[PDB]
């Protein structure tokens, strides 16, 4: 079973007994990913547990899994349970059921249904320069996090669950929120097969308490009257549970959340470390928007560079720092054959900074994103929101969500690396990708 790689010839760090390759994420996903790429090339596998993983780096190879073979054979993600009803929701569905939720949820992402939603966004502009002039006053460098947590808790609670909140207020619907966020994950992949022996017990890894609350919030709330276009969608090939309506919204929370706040502290960061970018940034919002104007979905799409530094960014930190999808059934792919049960991961970490596909790829320049580089881009090696059938489907908001919230703080303040700066930049050896150390900087008003 750990033969399986040799078997089929393909190259691998080689496994322990049970742990697989578990053990040399001890340096972080990333530097792991890097580190094979360079050693064993184009495709390599490794063991999570006893689970074979089998990463890919050819183009043609990832729009196969991506896109084309996606329906047929490469429909999920990594199973991970116990998840009781939220089975239900749709980054944790499976195949046709799947299908059906994502079809369920596109009305509901359409552009347009968000520039709706602009307004709704824009009051948690305001709140957030607020918060953070207030820490500006003080005089005393800031840890951005406290705001963009905030501001990206707030704009994604609110939209998803109606209520409207300053967190300030962090004693009434927030501390639910706070507590279904951040929760024996290092057995579940050492003994997948314990996984059924606990939803027998009905142990679910989201807690039952806030779970409850949240699905009592969304009833109140329904009554008391993102959450309204579930509510049209109730009206009207397939149909759309009151259970599974919460269960979209309660994902929304985890996708949403930790992802927005942490790209925008690295943003942050690459601004305040490149003051000649900040200039230039700053130099557009006041051109596109006369003396400190209200930000406006139409306005914000007119913004060339601030779109190049999104995604510059993105290059750099894509926060999901790969993509997996589940092999269904064996499968040959462009002169590769991949057996069921294998896990195919894309690095997109790594593969955002293959110096064949990237000239200096250490190196912030949102450059690579004008208007004369950009179509020699590669979609299937920049993939901060992955790709195909099943690709973050609330893309679209978040890039709006962030430019917006990047609008504001940005012409009203400016960023300067202070003292207790990290240069050069450290990354999480841990989770989800993040700063190693909280951002802080140093932030005048203009
Ligand atoms: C951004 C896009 C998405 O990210 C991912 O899918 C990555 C690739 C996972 O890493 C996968 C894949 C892999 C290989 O890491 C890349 C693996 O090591 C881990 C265990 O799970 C994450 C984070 C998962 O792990 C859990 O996230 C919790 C917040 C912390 C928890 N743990 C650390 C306490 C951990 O189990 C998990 C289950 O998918 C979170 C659930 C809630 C989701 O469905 C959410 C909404 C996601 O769809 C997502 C955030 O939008
Ligand atoms: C920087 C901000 C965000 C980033 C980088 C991001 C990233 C991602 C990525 C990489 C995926 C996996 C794509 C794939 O596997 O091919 C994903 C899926 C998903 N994202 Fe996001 N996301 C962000 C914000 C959001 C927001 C604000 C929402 C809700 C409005 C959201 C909702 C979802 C959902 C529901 C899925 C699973 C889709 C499915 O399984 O069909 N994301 N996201």
């Amino acid at each position: 079973s750990h033969g399986l790689f040799k078997k089929l010839g393909i190259p691998g760090p080689t496994p322990l007994p049970f742990l697989g390759n578990i053990l040399s994420y001890h340096k972080g996903f990333c530097m792991f990913d890097m580190e094979c790429h360079k050693k064993y090339g184009k495709v390599w596998g490794f063991y999570d547990g006893q689970q074979p993983v089998l990463a890919i780096t050819d183009p043609d190879m990832i729009k196969t899994v991506l896109v084309k073979e996606c329906y047929s054979v490469f429909t999920n993600r990594r199973p991970f349970g116990p998840v009781g009803f939220m089975k239900s929701a749709i980054s944790i569905a499976e195949d046709e059921e799947w299908k059906r939720l994502r079809s369920l949820l596109s009305p509901t992402f359409t552009s347009g249904k968000l520039k709706e939603m602009v307004p709704i966004i824009a009051q948690y502009g305001d709140v957030l320069v607020r918060n953070l002039r207030r820490e500006a006053e003080t005089g005393k460098p800031v840890t951005l996090k406290d705001v963009f947590g905030a501001y990206s808790m707030d704009v994604i609670t609110s939209t998803s669950f109606g209520v409207n909140i300053d967190s300030n207020p962090q004693d009434p619907f927030v501390e639910n929120t706070k507590k279904l966020l951040r929760f024996f994950f290092l057995s579940i992949t050492v003994f997948p097969f314990l996984i059924p022996i606990l939803e027998v017990l009905n142990i679910c890894v989201f807690p039952r308490e806030v779970t409850n609350f949240l699905r009592k919030s969304v009833k109140r709330m329904k009554e008391s009257r993102f959450l309204q276009l579930m509510i049209d969608s109730q009206n009207s090939h397939k149909a759309l549970s009151d259970l599974e309506l919460v269960a979209q919204s309660i994902i929304f929370i985890f996708a949403g959340y930790e992802t927005t706040s942490s790209v925008l502290s690295f943003i942050m960061y690459e601004l305040a470390t490149h003051p000649d970018v900040q200039q230039k940034l700053q130099e557009e919002i006041d051109a596109v928007l006369p003396n400190k104007a209200p930000p406006t979905y139409d306005t914000v799409l007119q913004m060339e560079y601030l779109d190049m530094v999104v995604n510059e960014t993105l290059r750099l930190f894509p926060i999901a720092m790969r993509l997996e999808r589940v092999c269904k059934k064996d499968v040959e792919i462009n002169g590769m054959f991949i057996p069921k049960g294998v896990v195919v991961m894309i690095p997109s970490y790594a593969l955002h900074r293959d110096p064949k596909y990237w000239t200096e790829p250490e190196k912030f320049l949102p450059e690579r994103f004008s208007k004369k580089n950009k179509d020699n881009i590669d979609p299937y090696i920049y993939t901060p929101f992955g790709s195909g059938p099943r690709n973050c489907i609330g893309m679209r908001f978040a890039l709006m969500n962030m430019k917006l919230a990047l609008i504001r703080v940005l012409q009203n303040f400016s960023f300067k690396p202070c003292k207790e700066t990290q240069i050069p930049l450290k990354l999480s050896l841990g989770g989800l990708l993040q700063p190693e150390k909280p951002v802080v900087l140093k932030v005048e008003s203009r």
